[PDB]
């Protein structure tokens, strides 16, 4: 039957964040249903689920598996630059998003004309220059559209009450153009007493592969927002969509669960940075990351 | 001290409606002080979920009666595309009044705007995604992204679908309204015949608006539902600033003491065969018996 370590204990829907992941796991594999998707593979799924993990003076870059940082870090600096150019990420041995700018991929969709690795109006355009006119992933889009992300960083100095504090992906008039949907669709930020915390809504959580690579890039987003604007750390508040796990990825996670987690890791940042834009990869420091060994999770494509 | 009828138990995230209680519980022991744009102050925690079953059950809160006219009139009025306040306001719900007022408009500087006029807000975002905004009562006519419609559309063609969203935050739009949209977005989802829906609400009073949402959310879902032939299954509430406004305090006290009822049923008294065809005559709820209406201002 499902055998999980013991200190899970009851998977139902803060402390001890490594935790509420390994819980979702759990109850997705004893609660979820079986549901049909659009990569063919088959999933189990619940809709709707939540979990809280605390940034301070701890990162939560999951101990049961090793997970990918250095591709945490170098996609979010590449979102941060504005780019929809997988090419461009690729280049720096971070080929997560090759397969979905494939030639091939690329293709499937109908988009012949365009030039391999141009992923269309995601993450890098939108955060940077929602409403503006997509052309290509070379086209210099300078004041264009709306910074969302400079406006956050804004509001949460001049306004730190503001319960508008949000950064949008989904934009339906460009998904027609997206080589994927965005999978974070938006998230906001709240401040109160001298702490940021951000809320990530993700409507479908492919639960072995991206969901711990995206927990780590919301909580890096965090402390990168939180030391140009002045504040600490607060809560990663994690809420999906479609929370699903892919059949070929049941047995590694079963594997996973039975794992115990070791404490989280910290994140230092190592020169006082100014703007969102001047960080750089040589200005971040995991220390004390003591993870398990990577578990093979295939990305269904 | 908080003093709360025995039913709640633990508030940390039996009946639908007590997840709703242990909320507002939660708030009032656990959240902090925040001040506000409205000038009032609040006690808020940040991030907070609830699932309300919609299966032979609509959830109309029971400790107070909710505002059900409203909820109605509020939807179909969204589902015409309309952003003109008058036009609700001319049915008895008067919700919007307030935001679409002279004086309101004018301190958001748009002084040269007719009342009642929200700007390019839910019934515009929703059936007209993209177009570009003059007023309320100018022609759209296939005009934008008509999220409303697709979403409608996906279901039937590919219910696995995991895009199924309809968004009223617009980035580009957002200095021409009224108000930014209190629910971001929502989400549907399609498993074993059963039709779900979860709201992503940034911002939530939850003595005033959080119960007509919820009400709203949970129609929109049997509406939804009905028109593609299947059958509801679960609301879930997503907030971001869950927040007590300092004059609801006592009012929400006051509720947390009553005895929860069994929910209502909504009925659907004819096929209705798209949504746009939907009337305020095609709805019953039946078996409503509330503990009375508790008044809780609006801010602002
Ligand atoms: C079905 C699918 N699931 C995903 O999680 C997904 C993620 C992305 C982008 N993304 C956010 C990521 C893609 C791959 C990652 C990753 O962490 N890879 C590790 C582990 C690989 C493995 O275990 O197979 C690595 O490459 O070392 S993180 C794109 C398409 C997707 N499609
Ligand atoms: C501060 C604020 N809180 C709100 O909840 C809010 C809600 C709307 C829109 N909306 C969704 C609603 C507004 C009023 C509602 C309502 O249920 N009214 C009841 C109860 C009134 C009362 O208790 O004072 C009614 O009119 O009978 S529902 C607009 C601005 C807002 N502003
Ligand atoms: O950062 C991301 C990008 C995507 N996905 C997953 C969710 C799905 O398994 C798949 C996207 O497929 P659709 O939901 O669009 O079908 O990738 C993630 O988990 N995180
Ligand atoms: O349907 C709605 C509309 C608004 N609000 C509340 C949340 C806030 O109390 C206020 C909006 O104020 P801001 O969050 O925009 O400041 O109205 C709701 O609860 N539901």
């Amino acid at each position: 039957m499902l055998v999980v370590g013991s200190e899970l204990q009851s998977d139902a829907q803060p402390r001890h964040g490594e935790l509420q992941y390994l819980r979702q796991v759990e109850h997705i594999l004893r609660c979820g249903f079986k549901k049909e998707d659009r990569t063919g593979t088959g999933t189990l799924s619940v809709f709707g689920m939540q979990a809280r993990y605390s940034l301070r003076d701890e990162f939560p870059l999951l101990t049961t598996k090793r997970v990918f940082w250095k591709g945490v870090l170098e996609e979010l600096l590449w979102f941060i630059k504005g780019s929809t150019n997988a090419k461009e990420l690729s280049s720096k041995g971070v080929r997560i998003w090759d397969a979905n700018g494939s030639r091939d991929f690329l293709d499937s969709l109908g988009f012949s004309a365009r030039q391999e690795g141009d992923l269309g109006p995601v993450y890098g355009f939108q955060w940077r220059h929602f409403g503006a006119e997509y052309k290509d992933m070379d086209s210099d889009y300078s004041g264009q559209g709306v910074d969302q992300l400079q406006k956050v960083i804004d509001t949460i100095k001049t306004n730190p009450d503001d319960r508008r504090i949000i950064m949008c992906a989904w934009n339906p008039k460009d998904l027609p153009l997206m080589a994927l949907p965005p999978c974070h669709a938006l998230c906001q930020f709240y401040v109160v007493n001298g702490e940021l915390s951000c809320q990530l809504y993700q409507r479908s959580g492919d639960m072995g592969l991206g969901v711990p690579f995206n927990i780590a890039s919301y909580a890096l987003l965090t402390y990168m927002i939180a030391h140009i604007t002045g504040l600490q750390p607060g809560d990663f508040v994690h809420t999906l969509g479609d929370a699903h796990i892919y059949l070929n990825h049941i047995e590694p996670l079963k594997i996973q669960l039975q794992r115990e987690p070791r404490p989280f890791p910290k994140l230092k940042i190592l020169r006082k940075v100014e703007t969102i834009d001047d960080f750089k990869v040589e200005d971040f420091q995991i220390e004390g990351y003591n993870p398990h060994p990577t578990i093979k999770m295939e990305m269904a494509v």
